[PDB]
RNA sequence: GCAAUUUUUGACA
């Protein structure tokens, strides 16, 4: 098949910060960074999904994207312009995503920027304290232009008079000034007063083409769209937003409809005014998939195939495509708020993709989807707080078990409009891990008990069936039936072999404990680690050989992962434990911390690898051979899960706030960086 | 959708 990744959202209460070119390619600031999305024939998706695909990222910025802004001139719709509160403005060559050029001219912080729609190198910058920066970026020339001290919110060139720009400011003001002429106010168009938070030029010049030179409408927080004529100076039109509510109010002036104006309204709705007139809403007779937060940006796209499209995002985190013919939204990209913690697969319902994010909701994406390539299911309710394990139940569908970084371990029935069911009992620390194991003494004295561990260093057995009941530290059963007296280990991993009678447990001094049913009798201390447990997965027990469900992959801090061999010692059944010193394969090529192992469901021996390298290493672990290395993601990987049906086809999730999906086969580098 | 949120996580172990 082929690859996909949800992306980091959207910036918010930006002016401009997303735009996009024809054929297309739809940019938007996120985070640092701009990503990328090829919209139309050229996304190359499977036949009858939407034709969208993220596909690059433009990477440099140090501190929040502001703005962001294409080249609209033929033979350099290649070319765009960013700006971020690192003080920058750069130029950057979406081929290569890379900097062509770049201006630290502003002293203040950058509120937005417009490429000229008539200069071809001009692009024009404005702060928060009222300065224009004129930068043609061939000549390296600039201009400063400081019209008035004010905070300028918004800002849109003329696309009929090269010299002309219009300014919004935070406290209402409105200016048209020219830049050949330093900055001299051409214009004042006072009505507004609140927040301009849009400016739109009517795409047909001339004052002849509106029932009642060029018109221009401003969009503003004080709930009204202004149109102004350009000659005059003055209000020709004003339009109020139907029904404090949160409201962005931005504008889209079509160029083959300008008797209409799209804006966004509270809510995050989308408006088609009549301007010879009064307004119908996007999507009204499925007003569902409109977005459920204020809308802050809208670009249109002309497809290669000659489709008007709207691109839209907003605070609600999703990227919608609308089809301005129908006012229908032809497809929603979904996007994450925060680090991509935990991936996992039910294993009861094929190709369902528990995803556990920083932003406090868990997503399940229903990935074998043929109506929708991101079709994607938010939770919420419970959850808030960063979700940092998850663990769908082995045999019942729907039933989600999921952690937090407070420590909060939780029960979702994923099918339900139901609140999920909290565990009484909390960690003191984030819940690293989740697994569901035969229930030990006291509780076997349900089928299966639901197993959490802590990063203060316990592990919890809850009671699936009365989570509002005590959950029980296993210690004090270890500890019984080992005869331990001494000082117990900080545990750091639990991972239950596949036929539920062997309990890994991994522990902060690097050892690994192996334990056996039904009293957890410890049978052997694996002491190759000198570090953190972070990682420990059993092989499945499909392989071709029986042999291989006796396998153990395990990661800690260190960059070296091992893969031990359990047989021996667990047939042998020992009345004393056994230490083991030497690893049954060594998997050497990382550079950093190991944050999740996983072995193919289809294959023998062969295991991916998270690193906080920023890559994931595929390894047929039999030979210790490093296969191949992925580097798609610009941060430290938390998760990976091998995909339940293509044994090519991996996903996985970072600090980058992203999930990639990938191919084995696609990847050009067989080992990490060194 | 029917919640919230001007959000966007120093590093070790």
């Amino acid at each position: 098949q082929e690859p996909r990744t949800l992306p980091p959202s959207p910036n918010w209460y930006c002016a401009r910060c997303s735009d996009a070119v024809p054929g297309g390619l739809f940019g938007f600031a996120a985070r640092t960074s701009v990503f990328l999305v090829r919209v139309g024939p050229g996304a190359g998706e499977s036949p009858g999904t939407p034709p969208f695909r993220v596909i690059g990222e433009l990477v440099g910025h140090t501190e929040r994207v502001s703005g962001f802004t294409f080249s609209h001139h033929p033979g350099q719709y290649n070319l765009c312009a960013t700006s971020s509160d690192d003080g920058t403005v750069k130029i950057w060559d979406v081929e290569t995503k890379t900097v062509v050029t770049e201006h630290a001219l502003h002293q203040h912080t950058i509120s937005t920027l417009h490429w000229s729609p008539r200069v071809k190198d001009l692009i024009v910058s404005g702060d928060e304290k009222g300065v224009v920066f004129c930068y043609w970026f061939n000549r390296n020339d600039s201009q400063h232009l400081f019209i008035e001290p004010r905070t300028i919110f918004c800002l849109t060139c003329s696309p009929h008079h090269e010299d002309l720009v219009a300014i919004g400011y935070k406290d209402g003001i409105v200016v048209i000034i020219d830049i050949s002429k330093k900055g001299e106010v051409i214009h004042r168009l006072r009505g507004h007063d609140d927040e301009i938070h849009s400016i739109a030029w009517c795409p047909l010049p001339g004052e002849d083409c509106l029932s009642i030179g060029c018109y221009l409408a401003t969009g503003s927080k004080d709930q009204t769209i202004r149109i102004w004529s350009c000659s005059r100076g003055r209000g020709v039109m004003i339009l109020k937003l139907p029904f404090k509510e949160r409201l962005w109010l931005t504008l889209h002036w079509p160029s083959n409809q300008p008797t209409q104006l799209v804006s966004s309204c509270f809510g995050g709705e989308l408006l088609q005014w009549d301007l010879t007139q009064k307004y119908t809403l996007f999507s009204a007779s499925s007003e569902g998939q409109n977005h459920s937060r204020i809308v802050f940006n809208l670009c249109p796209l002309q497809t290669e195939d000659d489709k008007q499209l709207l691109l839209s995002t907003s605070m609600d985190r999703d990227v919608k495509c609308w089809d301005i013919a129908t006012l229908e939204c032809s497809w929603t990209l979904p996007s994450l708020g925060g680090f991509a913690y935990s991936l996992a697969f039910s294993s009861v319902d094929i190709g369902s993709l528990a995803i556990g994010v920083g932003d406090g909701m868990i997503r399940v994406w229903n990935t074998l989807s043929i109506k929708n390539n991101y079709d994607v299911k938010n939770f919420w309710q419970g959850v808030k707080s960063k979700v940092t394990a998850l663990c769908w139940h082995p045999t019942k569908e729907g039933c989600l078990a999921f952690g937090t970084d407070d420590g909060k371990v939780g029960l979702y029935d994923t099918y339900s409009n139901k609140p999920p069911q909290i565990s009484s009992t909390y960690h003191k620390k984030t819940v690293y891990t989740l697994a569901w194991g035969p229930p030990v003494p006291p509780m076997s004295l349900p089928s299966l008990a639901l197993y959490s561990c802590g990063g203060e260093g316990i592990v919890l057995q809850h009671n699936p069936w009365k989570l509002s009941g005590e959950a029980f530290d296993i210690n004090k059963l270890i500890r019984d039936t080992n005869s331990i007296k001494y000082k117990l280990p900080v545990h750091t991993e639990i991972s239950w072999k596949a036929d539920g009678k062997i309990m890994a447990l991994g522990n902060e001094d690097g050892s690994i404990e192996i334990f056996q049913i039904p009293n957890l009798k410890l049978i052997c201390t694996i002491q190759q680690h000198h570090k953190l447990v972070n990682t420990i997965s059993w092989h499945h027990e499909h392989g071709s050989q029986p042999e291989l469900s006796y396998l153990m992959a395990s990661g800690s801090n260190n960059a070296v992962i091992y893969v031990h061999n359990l047989k021996t010692v667990i047939e042998s059944s020992p009345e004393s434990p056994v230490t083991i010193t030497e690893p049954y394969r060594t998997l050497s090529g990382h550079t950093a911390k190991i944050t999740s192992v996983a072995w193919s469901p289809h294959h023998d021996g062969r295991l991916v690898s998270a690193s906080y390298d920023g890559t994931a290493q595929v390894w047929d672990a039999l030979r210790e051979e490093p296969l191949c290395n992925f580097r798609g993601h610009r941060g430290r990987l938390l998760c990976v899960a091998w995909s339940p049906l293509d044994p090519d086809c991996i996903y996985s999730g970072a600090d980058d706030f992203c999930v990639h999906k990938w191919l084995t086969s696609m990847q050009d580098h067989s080992r990490p960086p060194q």
